[PDB]
């Protein structure tokens, strides 16, 4: 039979203990790393929080620990329960679906550390708040300790530490990247300045400090380091409005070598581009078409297309929105549709100007694309 029965509703942690695949990388465990680090970044991006200091536990298990305003441990005036309970339990709940809490967050959903609750076999929160220190457990997405008092702290002592287990059932492997940890944490520190970022891994034995006042620049130019690039240093460029800004450094690599290409949405790794990376790689590409249609050094019949001035970009872009679009709870891709106009827009305003007061280095990047574009042609 296929009656009304045959429909089966799922409630609280569940969907994500079901369908696992829909809300996390169920590669490895990493992703649930985020996800907390995610939350203390954007306290930090808020101006709360000074520091995130991350430790790999021999037991292969997370603990994340920031001084931020410290998740709200007071009860919810609808749902009759401690807020804290409340953000590890249910899904699309959190402090993110408006501005008021925070202008630019990576969070949005109302899902990452709930996911890493329905994940984990056991999960630790403790919260410093009113000079005094709160604790909540749960395991297998389920509480098995209440709220608690467990001390008392500095008044202005405030922040949160979560401490989990990941459930190695979910994942291909329940190790931790040791690598893709760094690469994020080391990320956040560049992306948002004087915040202090540390990881301490207690498997191998090493612990590792990031804290950039500058940032971009230095990042790009560090990971290209001893290639020969185009121009001598990264060409840079920012804009910054209420609702949104974008930071770049960039540069060209003709001559081979490994390129850096990462970008990012509210400071969250965005590994598929998206609708601000198609922004980006537009601007260059209308500016670049600008310059060479002026000085008249565009062959006849040689047009310029997007993979001539993109093939071979290094570059590292950062994004703030006020109210970003991911295409997934993974976040890989940002589907914002008009942020790619704004980006576009900037880029290719500041990249002809540039191009215009650095015409050595602007015809050299010209031969490059054009150079490219007749390969290309005599190639088809
Ligand atoms: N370390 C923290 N410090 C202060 N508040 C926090 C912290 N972690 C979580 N919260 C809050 O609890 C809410 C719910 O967290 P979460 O379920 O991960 O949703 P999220 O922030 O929208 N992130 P995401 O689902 O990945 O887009 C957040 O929106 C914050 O209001
Ligand atoms: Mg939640």
């Amino acid at each position: 039979t296929y009656n009304a029965d045959a429909i089966e509703v799922l409630t609280g942690l569940e969907p994500v203990r079901r369908r696992p695949g829909m809300y996390t990388d169920t590669t490895r465990p990493n992703h649930l790393g985020q996800e907390v680090i995610d939350n203390s970044v954007d306290e930090a991006l808020a101006g709360h929080a000074k520091r995130v200091d991350v430790i790999l536990h021999a037991d292969q298990s997370l603990e994340v620990i920031d001084d931020g305003r410290g998740m709200p441990v007071d009860i919810h005036p609808e749902e009759g329960v401690p807020a804290v309970e409340l953000i590890l339990c249910r899904l699309h709940a959190g402090g993110k679906f408006s501005n008021k809490n925070y202008q630019f967050s990576g969070g949005l959903h109302g899902v990452g550390i709930s996911v890493v609750n329905a994940l984990s076999k056991r999960v630790e929160v403790n919260v410093r708040r009113d000079g005094q220190v709160y604790n909540i457990a749960f395991e297998n997405g389920e509480k098995v300790q209440d709220l608690q008092v467990v001390g008392t702290c500095g008044k202005r002592n405030t922040g949160t530490s979560v401490h989990f287990w990941p459930d190695e059932t979910f994942f291909d492997s329940p190790r931790f990247s040791v690598s893709r940890l760094t690469h994020v944490l080391k990320a956040k520190a560049v992306l948002c300045p004087g915040v202090e970022i540390t990881f301490k891994d207690e498997i191998n034995n090493t612990e590792q400090r990031w804290c950039y006042q500058d940032g971009l620049n230095d990042y790009l130019a560090e990971a290209v380091n001893g290639l020969p690039t185009l121009p001598e240093k990264p060409f840079i460029g920012n804009f910054a409005g209420d609702t949104e800004a974008v930071d770049w450094a960039l540069l060209w690599l003709p001559e081979g070598g490994e390129l850096l290409t990462e970008s990012y949405v509210n400071l969250i790794p965005t590994m598929q581009g998206g609708t601000h990376v198609n922004g980006l790689r537009q601007g260059l590409l209308d500016a670049m078409r600008e310059f060479c249609e002026y000085r008249n050094i565009l062959p006849r019949g040689v047009k310029l297309s997007a993979e001539d001035i993109w093939d071979r970009c290094a570059y590292v872009l950062s994004v703030k929105m006020q109210d970003p679009q991911f295409a997934g709870q993974t976040k890989e891709r940002l589907s914002s549709r008009q942020c790619a106009a704004f980006v576009s827009g900037v880029v290719k305003d500041a990249f002809i100007l540039w191009l215009n007061q650095n015409v050595q280095a602007a015809e050299l990047l010209a031969e490059m694309a054009i150079s490219s574009a007749q390969r290309r042609m005599r190639a088809a």
